[PDB]
C-alpha cells in the first residue's frame, strides 16, 4: 500500500526532527492549562506527536499536506514566542531538516504520491491547476488593496476574527489547495473564492471598503474564468475521464 510506505518515510523524518537539539518543547501539544492564553493567540495548534499520530491516521497523502502541518509549528512559535525567539529558531531547524529529507527522497516520494492519487500525474489536472494559480496571482492578488485577503488572518492581531468567521478562507489557502490539486472543476474553486467575499460581508459589513475589494476579487475571477471557458471546459471533461479511469483501476 503506497500510503503505508509514504507514512513510514514521513515518520522517519519526524524521528530525525525529534532528534535535533532543544526540540523537546515541540514534541507534544502545548499545555493550555499552563499557557493559559495560548488558544486566544493560536488558531491551529500543532506539535510532533500530533503530526506523528496524523501520519499514522493516514491523513497525509503527499509531502505537501505533511509539510503544511509541520510549518504550523514554526508559524505558531513565531506568533506566540516571536520571530527571532530561540524556540522559533529551533522549530525552523526542524522544518529545514524536513526540507533536506524531502529533497533527498523527492523521486521516491513523487512515485508514491502518484500511486496514491493518479491525478497528480494527469497532464490535464496539472494544466487546470496552473491556470487557476495564474488567475489567483496575476488577476486576483493584483486587485488594488487586496492585502487583507492574501493570507489567513492572524488572531494575534485580530483577536475576535475566528469567533465571527468560523469558515475562513484566503488567497494563500486557495493557492495551497491548487498546489495539492484540490480543484477538479471551477465550481469547487468558486466555492472557496466566494467564501472570501462572504467572510468579508459577515465580518466587515456589506458596504465596507474591505467588502468592495473582495467583490472586485470575485468579479475579476469570474471575468477571467469566462475568458478561458472553452479551455477550462475541455480540461474539466478530461479530468473527469482520468478520475473515472483511476477509480476503475
Ligand atoms: C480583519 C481585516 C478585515 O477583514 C478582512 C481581513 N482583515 C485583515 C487581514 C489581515 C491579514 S494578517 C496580517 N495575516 O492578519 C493579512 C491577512 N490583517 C489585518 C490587520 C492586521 C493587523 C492590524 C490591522 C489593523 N487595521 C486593519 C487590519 C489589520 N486585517
Amino acid at each position: 500500500d503506497p500510503m503505508v510506505t509514504l507514512s513510514s518515510i514521513l515518520e522517519s523524518i519526524i524521528n530525525d526532527m525529534r532528534d535535533l537539539p532543544n526540540t523537546y518543547p515541540f514534541h507534544t501539544p502545548v499545555n493550555a492549562k499552563v499557557v493559559k492564553d495560548y488558544y486566544k493567540i493560536i488558531t491551529r495548534p500543532m506539535d510532533l506527536q500530533t503530526l506523528r499520530e496524523n501520519v499514522r491516521k493516514r491523513l497525509y497523502p503527499s509531502r505537501e499536506e505533511f509539510r503544511e502541518h509541520l510549518e504550523l509549528i514554526v508559524k505558531n512559535s513565531a506568533t506566540y514566542n516571536g520571530p527571532k525567539h530561540s524556540l522559533t529558531q529551533i522549530s525552523q531547524s526542524m522544518l529545514d531538516l524536513c526540507d533536506e529529507k524531502l529533497k533527498e527522497k523527492e523521486d521516491k516520494l513523487a512515485r508514491l504520491e502518484k500511486a496514491i492519487n493518479p491525478l497528480l500525474d494527469d497532464d490535464d489536472q496539472v494544466a487546470f491547476s496552473f491556470i487557476l494559480d495564474n488567475i489567483v496571482t496575476q488577476k486576483m492578488m493584483a486587485v488594488p488593496d487586496s492585502w487583507p485577503f492574501h493570507h489567513p488572518v492572524n488572531k494575534k492581531f485580530v483577536p475576535d476574527y475566528y469567533k465571527v468567521i468560523v469558515n475562513p478562507m484566503d488567497l494563500e489557502t486557495i493557492r495551497k489547495n491548487i498546489s495539492k490539486h484540490k480543484y477538479q472543476s471551477r465550481e469547487s474553486f468558486l466555492d472557496d473564492v466566494n467564501l472570501i467575499l462572504a467572510n468579508s460581508v459577515k465580518y466587515n459589513g456589506p458596504e465596507s471598503q474591505y467588502t468592495k475589494t473582495a467583490q472586485e476579487i470575485v468579479n475579476v475571477c469570474y471575468q477571467t474564468l469566462t475568458e478561458y471557458d472553452e479551455h477550462l471546459t475541455q480540461l474539466e471533461k478530461d479530468i473527469c475521464t482520468a478520475k473515472e479511469a483511476a477509480l476503475e483501476e
